[PDB]
């Protein structure tokens, strides 16, 4: 593999471009120098077409490298406008495929704890894949649930429930995140710094103050779902099979 360009780079290390020598294969390869062991792993498990497909993993040294399907769309954050965000028969389009990706993942037992635009990647014909599975775990492992009680993710995406509890249930986690990425998608604005009564725009949102941004730029029926996932108490939020069966959600657009 010849390395094209960078595809990312931050903390977590790079993710590079790669073309094939002999046939011009396009993949991209995620290369971190030693968590990893435990993405690799998730990794393994995964087979759908609203997830990044992985091909395989290879160690030299202390520098592991993942071979992942190239996603030549690119972020789903980049599809966003700042303050405006996307028009609603796209939003609705991502929406769906978000949701079905996370309907395979916690079928399999598998929570994603870092759901968010930059997360989201596009393919050629814009198919979206859930990406970046360092943060993943188990929370089902026969049958039988556990409780987690790890402080994963960027508090704008975060449910209030990791806040408050010492431990909590891992399916509204990912329900709530989703529902901060349908808001900016809608209307290009995260809707608070933060899900505490501390925090004032999450106060408004409590108190219905849907007269103010970002919910002023949201339709009625889309805002109705999003009344739904946004619920504080997570055994109240609505659950993926009620999100499947919501009328905007089934609306065709
Ligand atoms: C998704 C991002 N989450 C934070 C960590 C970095 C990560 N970045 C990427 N990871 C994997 C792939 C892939 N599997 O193809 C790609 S593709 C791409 C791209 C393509 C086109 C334009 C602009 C960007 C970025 C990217």
């Amino acid at each position: 593999w010849d390395l094209v360009q960078t595809l990312g780079e931050g903390a977590y290390g790079e993710v590079q471009l790669a073309v094939n020598r002999v046939t011009e294969e396009a993949v991209a390869v995620k290369i971190v120098d030693m968590n990893i062991k435990k993405e690799i792993c998730i990794n393994k498990m995964l087979n759908h077409e609203n997830v990044v497909k992985f091909y395989g993993h290879r160690r030299e040294g202390n520098i592991q490298y993942l071979f992942l399907e190239y996603c030549s769309g690119g972020e789903l954050f980049d599809r966003i406008e700042p303050d405006i965000g996307m028009p609603e028969p796209d939003a609705q389009r991502f929406f769906h495929q978000l949701m079905a990706g996370v309907v395979y993942l916690h079928g399999i037992g598998i929570t994603h704890r870092d759901i968010k635009p930059e997360n989201l990647l596009l393919d050629e014909r814009d198919n979206l894949k859930i990406s970046d599975f360092g943060l993943a775990t188990v929370f089902r492992y026969n049958n039988r649930e556990r409780l987690l009680n790890k402080m994963c993710g960027t508090l704008p995406y975060v449910a209030p429930e990791l806040l408050k509890r010492r431990e909590f249930h891992a399916e509204p986690v990912d329900v709530w995140s989703c529902g901060i990425v349908l808001t900016a998608m809608l209307a290009g604005e995260l809707p608070w710094d933060q899900p505490s009564d501390s925090c004032q725009e999450y106060s408004d949102w409590k108190e219905k103050k849907t007269y103010l941004n970002p919910w002023k730029k949201i339709d009625s029926a889309p805002l109705a779902l999003l009344h739904k996932i946004l619920v504080e108490n997570p055994s109240a939020r609505i659950t993926i099979p009620d999100i499947k069966k919501d009328r905007w959600y089934n609306k065709p657009l």
